């Protein structure tokens, strides 16, 4: 005479809250930009970014993973 | 006389929150950007951005991954 | 006579808040940007950023992992 | 053998009289308002009020509350 | 044998007179008002009141509160 | 053989009397107000009030608060 019973009961949250979240920017303000050049040599790849105001937010990571395993065996 | 009962239970949220949520940006305002070149020179690829006021997300991530397994055996 | 009750619970959460989050940023103000180049050379990889105000965020990490695992045996 | 008689009596007023109350103004006089404006300039919400007599009266207040309770309990 | 007779009595008056009350404004004047503006600037929220004669009043608080409670036991 | 007579009586009056009570003013008079103003600069919240007669009244008090309990027990 065997009685198995087998109820594993899981409710745990997994969260991932990564960047800018909730932030408030009240009446921000850029001010002038004066950007001047004059016979420049480059000689390689050139890059190059400009502005009175910015905001970036980049992600690479807040990937959540999980694993799980219910194994039960008799005999 | 043998009896299994088998009936493990999941509610287990997974989320991710990536990149830019729930901010407020109440009247921001970019300045005057003035950029001018003379007799530049380049001889190699050139990558520019020129703007005001800019607002830039990226999420190369936050992809949520789930593995699980019930497994049951008798004799 | 045996019997046997597995009812292992879970409830715990995982979280992670990653980056910029909840910040107030009443009225900043950046200032007057000027810049001037002349007669420059460059003989690699030029990368350049100008701007009156910045606001960044970058998070590689906040990745969260959970492993579990329930194991039950007879004989 | 018990007896019990319970008669509790109120008559208790709560009373408010807030705000403006039995003034007389007897024959006020507003004199001459003049406003003049050249050349003015707003950037961001205006409220304004004119008026050569103003008799206001402003009453987030005066709310009155009472709380009771009665109770007996026996064995 | 036992007899309880219980009977609280309660005619206590709670009273607020809060505000302007019974005042006389006999015969008030208010003289004339000149207001002049040139060329001026506002960058922010403006408010603004203009007036010979003005009477305010203004009450966020005479409210009253009573809490009161008639408890009886017996073993 | 036991007897319990409960009869406690109350007529206590609370009051409060804020603010401007029974004032006479009696023929007052405000006099000439001339306000000029000429290339005025803001950057913050303004907030103005002009005028020759002003009576004001505030009160974010007075509130009146009473508690009271009336408890018997027995074994």
């Amino acid at each position: 005479s065997v009685q198995i019973v087998y109820k594993p009961v899981d409710l745990s949250k997994v969260t991932s809250k990564c960047g800018s979240l909730g932030n408030i920017h009240h009446k921000p303000g850029g001010g002038q930009v004066e950007v001047k050049s004059e016979k420049l040599d480059f000689k390689d790849r050139v890059q190059s970014k400009i502005g009175s105001l910015d905001n970036i937010t980049h992600v690479p990571g807040g990937g959540n993973k999980k694993i799980e395993t219910h194994k039960l065996t008799f005999r």
